[PDB]
């Protein structure tokens, strides 16, 4: 469900797949220069672990993911990303690499405010 699925992404973004990358032969999945939109989960961790290019473009990876329900894209799609900076462990192959962890979800104001929504109720913790 999408509150599980907001819970797993660190980071959550929108955005149109400009190109398509390179794929991961070890574990069947592809990549893609994704430029975003806007942020409406995670902007201050790509701030600080991803280096974007050109100011608002990033690489996703993890498309075509097996265990992904909705996981691929084409030149021109716009989506909204579940994603997680790869680690470590990923690199060199993901490096600076944001990670789909969940399916893709189409640019609709239901969902973006779904999500939003979902976001929110989680950050408030405080309140």
């Amino acid at each position: 469900e999408l509150q599980r699925r907001e819970e797993e992404a660190n980071v959550v973004l929108t955005g149109t797949v400009e190109e398509i990358m390179n794929v991961d032969p070890v574990h069947h999945t592809y990549s893609c220069k994704v430029r975003v939109w806007r942020y409406l989960k995670g902007k201050d961790i790509v701030t600080h672990e991803i280096l974007l290019d050109g100011g608002n473009k990033v690489v996703i990876g993890g498309f075509g993911d097996p265990l992904i329900c909705d996981n691929q894209v084409s030149t021109g799609d716009t989506r909204i990303f579940f994603v997680n900076p790869a680690p470590q462990y990923m690199w060199p192959a993901h490096r600076n690499e944001l990670m789909l962890n969940s399916s893709l979800m189409r640019i609709t104001l239901r969902n973006l405010e779904e999500v939003e929504h979902c976001v929110e109720e989680h950050r408030k913790l405080l309140a």
